[PDB]
């Protein structure tokens, strides 16, 4: 082992946040089985990427200009403002000018000179229209003006990558636990499931027996099923009940062998289904947690009302379940359903899967998949397949093999539930895998918020960290010197806030009360820290592009509400900037993130959404990433304040809410009388926006505190770590120019914006149905596949007319017309005061 190999693994595991050479909690050597078979498609992507395209990270799109920015160009001409040092000379350009046409006509009015934005590494580089630019699209809808600033391209050096009919059964040994209670007096029993995709194939119990620190039995469970008949990625799932404790064990191995053996388990307790249930994964508390003992000893034409019967089936939405009736005439007609690539889940859901005649059968049908590969690709369709509900190896490549298809810019919009989804995978090394890292290694940005979306998993959940840790690993030992680089920076500037807020809270403490002398010993840390030393500059983990530069410490300060967190602002890094203004950033600490991460995720799915379906509700997707272990970073909304503050600009702490306080901030807040009808437009559309997005994931029910607003009209949420459908106060309803039911302009506007957004949606259900589903099993703890779930159905009105939907969705702005200001006083009574 080289010593600079043994530096190299230690760097590594300080950007990983765990070690992946660490031993203590395993029993076979499938990670380090993946460690290796990573090598291998990490190899193959460095061979494979332009050095110049992976430098400079052309952000783009190949869908088309929507309506909302067409409109905005006024003849077929756009304007962009080149910059040298003190001058600036502007160039009218055709949306279709690629960025060697636009460098040849400004060359006119040697040539290794690049395109660059002004106070970011992005770059508008590679034969792409400009229209296609996903910089010069934001700069259309948000207003402003293309400043681009002449420079050198990036050096690609920087980049290096570093050089058998017998049945089937299981011996419980006995259950060992540390310590326990006194007592009381409980019953417990171990339950043996033999499952594959969440379907309980077999099932055997013990003998009931009291709870005690030790537990034995020594008693063979035999089960009906056959060796022969194990399907690969099938699980020995063992259980507790007086349900207390849960641990598995693949049955087949990744070498494809059947497990055999003594094995003493550390097993996972429950806090009172989801994605933490399905782990291979030991619990590595062996001093506190409760175990098993367990021994292993024993290589792999349809008539015309059939048609209609089955069309009616794959009709139905992902959450409709299946009686056998159905499972029967999808397999009997398995060629038929075929033909329907959305019959997929429904089909592999009719399978027999612990009978390998029928497993053989379906790799059959599957060989001649000239439907489904020739497919117009469906997201939502192809994460059906990768949920719990599917364990083969061959359906979920089928799944990724569609993936394979999806732009970088898709990639970015379902990254996040593309990482959760490996929390579904039986094995390490899956083909999902293996797409993550192929798409990171390929991207700048995707290889950014893969580092990010890996790292925050590896830090909170001990159920995935091992098998995330290796994919950080393999990723990293191929983004480059320069990535490595930006990361550590990132890494050590995060580490460094970490201990300045472990040390701030340290001395205070949470309630009532925000300290002179808290924050004089917050600026007195940063000043400590900044010389010396951390890093000088750094890039946003939230917005790669963007870097930020030295503590603005006097700006700096500690929050006011609740748990503690630091108020920062940075001066950028790039003197190319247009502005002065800072980078504010909130470092959280003391909550888990990965929830808001994932809310303001589907919020940017729905915003894509609507993109479309030509619509924009102007919703207000700003940066917040969670960076570590119970750790994180928010993007500051610059001229924001929340509603409640509104309401006690006027008023105080109270209660007392009045109605024409919100439409008084505005025009005081709007310059010209020009830029408040503006910013009443921008109201009208983002209220409608979070209106139906808060609906539709069914979080609308929130205090004004978490609601916030800038001093443009745009209306955002936060925080989201008598009742009503969402938040339309009579505070809202003024603005529109209404107050109890005097229907205005304005809000027959909103309404109407309301509606097409609701519409909108409702053709994307089955994806808005898996994507809320996949989140509630890997993004919060224990819950139901049932109610919980069934939500998204009643608020997406599944079975229904356009017109009874229109109707559907009017009713609901008539709940929050009838309930007015009531429910946010009762919010006020219990938050406030309890
Ligand atoms: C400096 C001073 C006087 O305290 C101000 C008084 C008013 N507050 C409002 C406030 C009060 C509380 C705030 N809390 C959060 C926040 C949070 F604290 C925890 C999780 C989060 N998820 C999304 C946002 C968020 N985020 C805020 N943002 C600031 C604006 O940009 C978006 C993020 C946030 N803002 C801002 C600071």
């Amino acid at each position: 082992m080289s010593e600079e190999s043994q530096a190299f693994q230690r760097q590594l595991t300080a950007l990983i946040g765990y070690d992946v050479t660490d031993v203590s909690n395993v029993h076979d050597d499938e990670l380090e089985f993946t460690r290796r078979g990573l090598v291998t498609p990490r190899m193959a992507e460095v061979a494979s990427r332009d050095p110049k395209l992976y430098a400079m990270h052309p952000w783009v799109t190949s869908k088309p200009l929507p309506e909302y920015l067409w409109k905005k160009i006024a003849n077929n001409c756009i304007f962009i403002v080149i910059h040298r040092s003190t001058t600036s000379q502007t160039i009218k350009v055709s949306p279709d000018d690629t960025p060697g046409a636009i460098l040849q006509s400004f060359f006119t009015k040697e040539q290794d000179f690049v395109l660059r934005v002004c106070g970011r590494d992005e770059y508008l580089v590679g034969e792409t229209p400009i229209k296609n630019f996903q910089w010069v699209r934001h700069c259309l809808k948000n207003g402003e003006e293309i400043h681009v600033v002449l420079d050198t391209p990036p050096d690609p050096a920087l980049d290096e990558v570093r050089k058998c009919d017998r049945k089937f059964r299981v011996k419980i040994r006995g259950i060992d636990i540390p310590v326990l209670p006194r007592n009381t007096d409980l019953t417990v029993f171990v339950e043996a499931n033999i499952q594959h995709g969440q379907q309980v194939l077999c099932q055997r119990r013990t003998s009931p027996k009291p709870f005690t620190e030790e537990v034995l039995w020594n008693v063979w469970l035999e089960f009906s099923i056959k060796i022969k008949d194990l399907p690969k990625g099938a699980l020995l799932n063992l259980q507790i009940y007086c349900l207390l404790y849960y641990v598995n064990l693949l049955l087949i191995d990744h070498r494809f062998l059947l497990r055999r053996g003594e094995y003493v388990l550390h097993m996972w307790q429950i806090s009172g289904f989801n994605a933490d249930k399905l782990t291979s994964a030991t619990n590595p508390d062996k001093e506190n947690s409760m175990s098993i003992s367990i021994l292993l000893d024993n290589h792999p034409e349809m008539p015309n009302q059939l048609r209609k019967q089955l069309e009616a089936i794959i009709a139905t939405d992902p959450l409709n379940p299946l009686t056998a009736e159905d499972k029967e005439l999808l397999w009997h007609f398995r060629y038929e359903s075929l033909k329907h690539p959305k019959a997929y889940p429904k089909l592999f859901s009719s399978v027999k899967w612990g009978q390998q005649e029928i497993v053989a059968k379906t790799y059959q049908l599957l060989a001649r998949r000239e439907v489904w590969d020739q497919s117009a690709l469906d997201v939502g369709l192809t994460m059906q397949l990768l949920d719990c509900n599917f364990s083969d190896e061959n359906v979920r490549a089928i799944a990724v093999q569609k993936l394979e298809s999806l732009e970088d810019d898709d990639v970015l919009h379902y990254l996040l539930q593309l990482v959760q989804a490996v929390k579904f995978e039986p094995y390490h090394d899956s083909a999902l895998a293996r797409f993550l890292l192929k798409r990171g290694l390929r991207n700048k940005r995707i290889g950014h918020f893969l580092f990010w979306f890996l790292r925050s998993e590896i830090a909170q959940s001990r159920h995935y960290q091992q098998r995330f840790a290796v994919i950080l690993e393999a990723y990293l030992r191929g983004c480059g010197t320069a990535m490595l680089h930006d990361f550590t920076q990132q890494v050590q500037v995060i580490e460094m806030l970490q201990k300045v807020t472990l040390d701030i809270k340290s001395l205070s403490a949470e309630k009532y009360d925000v300290s002179s002398q808290v924050i004089s010993q917050l600026k007195q840390k940063l000043e400590n820290l900044q010389n010396s030393q951390l890093p000088e500059s750094f890039r946003v983990p939230y917005d790669p592009g963007l870097k930020a530069g030295a503590l603005a410490i006097e700006k700096c300060t500690v929050m006011a509400s609740k748990k503690k967190p630091l108020w920062l602002e940075f001066k950028c890094a790039d003197p190319t900037a247009l502005s002065n203004e800072t980078i504010g950033i909130i470092f959280k600490h003391g909550d888990d993130l990965r929830q808001d991460m994932l809310i303001l995720q589907i919020l940017r799915i729905m915003e894509s959404i609507w993109e479309t379906e030509s619509l924009d509700l102007c919703l207000l997707p700003y940066g917040c990433i969670s960076t570590g272990d119970k750790i994180g970073m928010i993007e500051i909304v610059k001229d924001a304040t929340t509603i409640a503050k509104i309401q006690q600009s006027t008023v105080g702490n109270t209660g007392a809410f009045k109605d024409e306080v919100l439409n008084h901030w505005l025009k005081e807040k709007s310059p010209t009388e020009e830029k408040f009808q503006a910013a009443v437009e921008r109201f009208v559309y983002s209220c409608a926006g979070y209106c139906v997005a808060t609906f539709v994931l069914g979080i609308g029910d929130r205090h004004n505190d978490n609601i916030m607003i800038t001093e443009t009209g745009n209306l955002f949420h936060i925080d989201f770590g008598e009742r009503v459908p969402f938040v339309l106060t009579p505070d809202f309803l003024f603005v529109m120019g209404t107050s109890g039911k005097k229907t205005s302009p304005h809000f027959q506007k909103f309404q109407d914006i309301c509606v097409k957004a609701y519409l909108a949606l409702r053709h994307h259900t089955n994806l808005l149905i898996i994507l809320f589903s996949m989140m509630l099993m890997t993004g919060m703890p224990q819950l139901t596949s049932k109610e919980d779930i069934e939500y998204i159905r009643d608020a997406l009105t599944v079975g229904k007319n356009e017109e009874d939907a229109k109707k559907y969705f009017l009713d609901q702005i008539e709940v929050c017309r009838d309930k007015g200001w009531t429910v946010q006083f009762n919010w006020f009574l219990h938050l406030v005061l309890g």
